[PDB]
């Protein structure tokens, strides 16, 4: 059996980038928190439950789903582009709407612990872990309006952990499934367009 839960994460963040100009492309930075989960999505054919008298393996993928453009508050369009993506798996690049960048670090890891498997949508949980930045940069439409901006960017981030009663599992939630995952993080993005 296999029994797949992600858990996202839904922190707000800000970032000031100062004063800009339309010929720069002014960067922000995408940080990991390590905070309280929500289950958005999961797939189990497994048990609910495990008691601790029983082994099943862990395989866990961190996941970030970030829009490759955004639209300002006055309806102009932002064009978001990775510029230092850490040590993060950079996938299914030829959407031409989302990133996809993931981090797999747990595999075929057995383990006893009891506790809720397959965790349903809305049910929450502390994730302690940490991940590497994601560090952006903006590429703003020369007609864009003098002025302060806050942008508001929607993404998702949070954990897969899937657990399955074999060793070599594998399983990644589909890219078409992750692209519509409830995007619960915030980026503010901050800046002030003085000409250019
Ligand atoms: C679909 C698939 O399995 N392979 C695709 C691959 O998928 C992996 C990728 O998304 C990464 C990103 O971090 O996470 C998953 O894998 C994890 C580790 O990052 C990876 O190093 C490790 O590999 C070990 C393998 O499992 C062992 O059997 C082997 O003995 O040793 C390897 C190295 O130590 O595996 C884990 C698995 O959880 C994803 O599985 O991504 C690429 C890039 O897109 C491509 O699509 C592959 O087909």
């Amino acid at each position: 059996w296999n029994n797949i839960v992600f858990y996202s994460l839904g922190d707000v963040n800000s970032y000031q980038g100062g004063n800009v100009v339309i010929t720069q492309r002014p960067q922000f930075i995408t940080s990991w928190r390590p905070g309280i989960a929500t289950v958005t999505w999961n797939q189990c054919n497994g048990p609910e439950f495990a008691d601790g008298f029983w082994a099943y393996y862990r395989e866990y993928i961190a996941w970030v789903v970030f829009p490759k453009k955004v639209m300002t508050q006055n309806g102009y369009p932002l064009f978001i582009e990775v510029h230092n993506k850490g040590s993060w798996s950079e996938e299914n690049t030829g959407d031409n709407d989302s990133y996809f960048f993931l981090k797999g670090y747990k595999w075929d890891e057995r383990a006893f612990d009891a506790g809720n498997l397959c965790q349903k949508p809305g049910e929450i949980t502390r994730l302690t872990e940490k991940f590497d930045d994601i560090i952006f940069k903006v590429a703003l439409p020369a007609d864009l309006p003098l002025g302060d901006y806050s942008v508001k960017i929607p993404y998702t981030s949070g954990m897969q952990r899937h657990f399955a009663s074999y060793l070599g599992a594998r399983f990644k939630i589909p890219y078409n499934v992750a692209k519509t995952l409830p995007r619960e993080n915030e980026m503010l993005f901050l800046f002030k367009n003085i000409g250019g």
